[PDB]
């Protein structure tokens, strides 16, 4: 584990897990720090990739942060995971309930209705 | 000691102690100069590192400043240290007073209460 | 254990743990009973001594109380201990947090600033 | 030195230096504690005696106090002495100034006026 803040050539502050292998660096769980206490936002809200590879030629400064920001970052990154798991449980329960109710509703049906059901499902 | 102002590719003015060793330069006690008299702000308010290493390919101009800005910078950099030391003394005194008062409060206690204290502290 | 209410020559009612050895009696956890349900107050709010020794020549009547007052006295004397322990935990946690924050704040300092810190602490 | 609070048969709280020799006790710098923070008042504001001798048959409880009251008592008993010394200096300076001014005023006088002065002073 290695948490190091950095400043991008664009002019923004990125905090996350860093790995510098061969110049090009790998970033995990990156967060944009908005100056405003502190506010953190997702860096790449359009991708699900765990790691993002960038080039060291496009980063200005890489430095270790103070402990308060470390605590805030850890708290935020565990709250997000907890909420994600809670939503997964909610979705699974709703899916199970809907499937059971649909099964019971479909159970009471006639033969011709079942044939029409199959035909329209095929269509 | 070597104080030289510089202009970054972003378009900001940085004043601080500079050391140019092998192209990449080391900066200590950097300050952003805001055009407004003069106003100075911390450059990296999220890190406690004494020195920051940047690349000469990302700096436009490095030049020595006039004496008025030198005087203002020295005054500001000593005022900050003085205030830091004063706050350290304040915190130490408050901690000592709180510890002493807690010790006297805990002194007056019963055996069963002491056992409950130890159990809940262990929990 | 022996709980016996008594009436003082002053004209007040004291309830607490009693021990009559050689005329002079020892009282622990004494409480003044205010006639108003029942209201209890500390008897000696300026001392931390567990036991107080008084003379039997200065007490009018010593008698055992009814069960309702015993229950109220026990409830009050456990609530006070519980609140005392809770406040001890609060104070310890606050002291630990303040000490940790002061340590991190002092960690980031310069040599001359450290020397000034030591000199002013000595003063 | 021995500071012990006590409760009198009258029903008041006395704090001061105590000495128990032969039953009868000696009290120095006694203060009445008024329940209201804490407020202290002189016990015997009509006498200048340093020590007052009372009988143990007229005191209910004698117990050691907590540290906060000790600190307050010491602070008050040094402030009173400091103010007393300051007033002594004020009075001495005023007396010296008045004596000097009277001496200079009396210096310029005639022989018959001096004789009348002596006669009326004798009267
Ligand atoms: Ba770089
Ligand atoms: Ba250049
Ligand atoms: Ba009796
Ligand atoms: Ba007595």
């Amino acid at each position: 584990k290695n948490i190091k803040i950095m400043r991008l050539v664009t002019g923004e502050d990125i905090i996350g897990n860093i790995s510098e292998s061969q110049g090009l660096i790998t970033i995990k769980k990156a967060f944009v720090i908005i100056p405003m206490q502190l506010v953190l936002s997702p860096w790449q809200p359009y991708t699900d990739d765990k790691e993002i590879v960038i080039d060291d030629s496009e980063v200005i400064t890489i430095t270790s942060p103070k402990d308060d920001i470390i605590k805030s970052y850890e708290s935020h990154t565990r709250v997000l995971e907890n909420k994600q798991v809670e939503e997964i449980l909610r979705l699974e329960k709703e899916i199970e309930d809907l499937q059971r109710m649909k099964e019971q509703q479909e159970l009471s049906l006639t033969e011709a209705s079942l044939q029409k059901l199959q035909e329209r499902r095929d269509q």
